[PDB]
């Protein structure tokens, strides 16, 4: 099995949505404290009839129709997820509900689980099995779903939701550089869930941002030194047409690439010019811990990046800004937002790719991306994905229901017994949307179509 | 890679346990119910001084040290389990602490999620890893833990708990049968943790084992076809020396390797006499889920299949008798009694292995066994392990205490800020065990050794 990536993906995402000035107003924030101080536009939401089974769905149902693949040529099947709903059942097995009409029933693969990572890690176990020799022959298929949501604080406003399905394979348009990676992994206490009942997390922000940078920091070091080996040179930001980011806000995504650049500065890589190797060197004397911390490095940082991250990140942007936190989905939307721009740009192209997760998982990685034919091709990619016509799609809330909503669902998060309340909210969603109908008294689910 | 399985393995189980004649005494069950009615001896549970993570804690090291293998060589690192602790940060994070000492940071995986499946997961994603094209040459290590508890009513008596770690590499011992497999996978509700902040599961019995069946007799047809393909004639169970099934309790098992027996029937193979086909064919008439629902056609089953199970099962059987339901780690627990009682009889045999998860996910799989160098011999794991001697380092309690015991942990599951109080238990643990010390106000956890 050879070149084996990406073949097809597809995307799914609430079509409700608040839009984050509104919010600002909403809540007393200064204004553009959201649009330019997060870096976000508008922020999507599960109503009380959508979930992540539900988006699962809608991406998979979609996936398969439009790229014609036949329910039975999937032979594994994996979810990322950090959102649980059951702590043993597992989504992948209610994903099987889809299968089970065409009597495909084996066919591998569970759920996995690290925060905004867990996709990664399935979209990595399944190249792995293409490229094994207990492979079958037939597709993978990984699936990335999550529902973002914060309790009432400072959070709030970075939740998001969508589902994201990848099918993977051989001779693929989107193929992986094998060797060309760095994990970094650790045990750290920056964002967690300990709290079992509630849908929302503990989260420390003088670590958060610290630990993504740490683990950006040597991912990056560790891709650095692959590709030494490879190709006989040292990594600089300047070895990739694109470097695509975990998306929790974009304000992040910012400060990451930024990072890259002040790394490259570390190693005096080629990409570093006469008068940025000046602006940098004040901060030479700082420690490692000193060079988290200093909102002076950023500035200055972000600053020598912002013409690189023009060409090289800004076209990665469009769905995370417009959509808000998807975890484990996050990236793969970053992704995608990649291929909507730029897919006539694509062929022949290095991207590198960034996943992170809290408690602390993540890896960078690489893909070269080429053409090939419909409907495995680029272009046919971002024809069904149709971006545009989805983000057309949508139905704005004014932050007051954003806000009665947000208290509904904290009712409804492990609860049983109930009947959802679909007037006014079923008409807001596309035809052949997968919707919760209902919860009984043995906490069992049932969802409809259409 | 070539031969990639299991290279060495080792186990741990808190030594605190209750024996179940006792227990009958206890509740009030009649004479034998549990000890010959479930088929079960003696019953392993966490104090407040132990969880998954300690468990954890305990088997990777103890397979580090005894195995002689240094911690810079692990380059890939999947836990499997269904005891969630907090939602979104995984038990591989809190397993880095052991990684950090000598700055291997450089280790993939998450954890693997699905019921009393989630570790065969595990394995099967490390196995593709070694074969895949980012291998980095170094051993993936798995790890099974897991603690099985129900609330006060009749299936308390199946709990358990165990951690499992095993080293997987090229040229084991222990060898997969790529091509020699089959799974079966289903949307269903057998056995489910719906209840957020319990630590026990919902569990359905007109189901639980009707799934653990379908399952079963899916995954033996899937195997006995892909059997036809690669040697040319029908599969029976004279076609392995050994089947090792996932075992949440005895009674389980003998009905399980019955039904395989049955299975035989069903297809005239080589292994059903003349007499046998006399004494099944009174039930062919049976619908299929007739045949799952019979209570004259196990007994059928069993009887005929008694000898059989003397030499293809009862050595699997020592450890899930004498400690219980280990979940994700009772398969490979059965395992490890097969290499304790028959290693010197083993190479060259064949071994069949079939991994179960409520909710459905399931793959019966093969191995084929064999003679290698210590330390990666099956002599020398079954030194390592230690069986015996573990099984004699245990600490008797009256089934009162045990049932204190269960009340203090329905208090601290999804608890914080407490210390725990170490009075006549730490004494009772082994020289070098981790203990949970405390749990603070943020929920953060704390681990003590020795
Ligand atoms: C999810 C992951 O995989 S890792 C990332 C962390 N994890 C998360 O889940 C994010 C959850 N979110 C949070 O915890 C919070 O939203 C935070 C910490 C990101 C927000 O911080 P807050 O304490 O709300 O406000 P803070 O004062 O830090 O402001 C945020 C930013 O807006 C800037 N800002 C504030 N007001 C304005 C304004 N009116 N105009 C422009 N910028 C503004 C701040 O200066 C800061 O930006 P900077 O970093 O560019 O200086
Ligand atoms: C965990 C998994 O991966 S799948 C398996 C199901 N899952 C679990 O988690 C198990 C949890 N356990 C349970 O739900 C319960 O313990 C059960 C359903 C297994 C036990 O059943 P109960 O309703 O307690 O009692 P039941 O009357 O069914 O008795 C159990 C067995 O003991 C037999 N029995 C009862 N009393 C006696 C006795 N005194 N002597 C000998 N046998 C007895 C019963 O006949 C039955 O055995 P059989 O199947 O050989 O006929």
């Amino acid at each position: 099995a050879k070149n084996v990536g990406i073949l097809a993906m597809d995307i799914y995402f609430p079509p409700t949505c608040v839009q984050q000035e509104a919010l600002e107003a909403h809540d007393g924030a200064s204004k553009g404290k959201y649009t330019i101080g997060l870096g976000q536009d508008c922020l999507a939401f599960c109503t009380e009839l959508e979930d992540v089974i539900s988006m699962s769905f809608n991406a998979v149902t979609s996936l398969l129709e439009k790229y014609k693949i036949d329910p039975k040529q999937i032979g594994r099947l994996e979810v990322g997820s950090e959102t649980v709903i059951d702590k043993s059942k597992s989504i992948k097995t209610f994903l099987m509900q889809l299968f089970e009409k065409c009597g495909n029933t084996d066919v591998e693969g569970v759920d996995s689980t690290n925060a905004c990572y867990g996709g990664t890690a399935a979209l990595l176990n399944c190249v792995n099995w293409v490229e094994s020799n207990s492979w079958d022959g037939r597709y993978g298929l990984v699936i990335c779903t999550d529902s973002a949501v914060y309790a009432e604080g400072p959070a709030r406003p970075t939740g998001g939701a969508a589902a994201i399905a990848m099918l993977i394979g051989p001779d693929a348009p989107i193929v992986f550089e094998s060797k060309l990676r760095g994990s970094h992994m650790a045990h750290v206490y920056d964002f967690y869930k300990p709290n079992l009942a509630s849908e929302y997390p503990v989260v420390d922000g003088k670590l958060s941002q610290t630990c993504y940078l740490m683990a950006l920091d040597s991912c990056y070091k560790h891709l650095c030194n692959k590709f030494e080996k490879l190709e006989g040179k040292e990594f600089s930001i300047n070895d990739a047409d694109y470097f695509v980011f975990h998306s929790p806000y974009n304000k992040l995504v910012q400060k990451s690439f930024a990072r890259l650049l002040y790394n490259d500065f570390l190693r005096n890589a080629s990409s570093i010019d006469e008068a940025a190797k000046e602006k940098f060197t004040p901060y030479s004397s700082l420690s490692l811990d000193e060079s988290y911390q200093s909102r002076d490095l950023e500035k200055v940082s972000q600053q020598l990046a912002k013409t690189y991250y023009d060409a090289k990140v800004q076209p990665t942007t469009l769905v995370p800004k417009q959509v808000g936190n998807m975890y484990t989905a996050s990236l793969y939307a970053a992704f995608a937002s990649l291929v909507h721009n730029k897919h006539s740009d694509l062929a022949g192209k290095r991207v590198v790719m960034f996943s992170y997760g809290s408690g602390s998982t993540a890896t960078m990685f690489s893909l070269r991306l080429c053409e090939n034919q419909s409907p495995f091709s680029l272009s046919n990619i971002a024809s069904v994905m149709d971006v545009g016509g989805k983000l057309k799609a949508r139905h704005e809330y004014a932050p007051e229901k954003f806000v009665e909503t947000m208290k509904l669902m904290e009712h409804r998060y492990g609860a049983k017994e109930f009947v959802t309340s679909k007037e006014g909210i079923l008409d807001l969603l596309a035809p052949g949307t997968y919707y919760l109908k209902e919860v009984d008294s043995l906490y069992r689910r049932f969802y409809g179509k259409k």
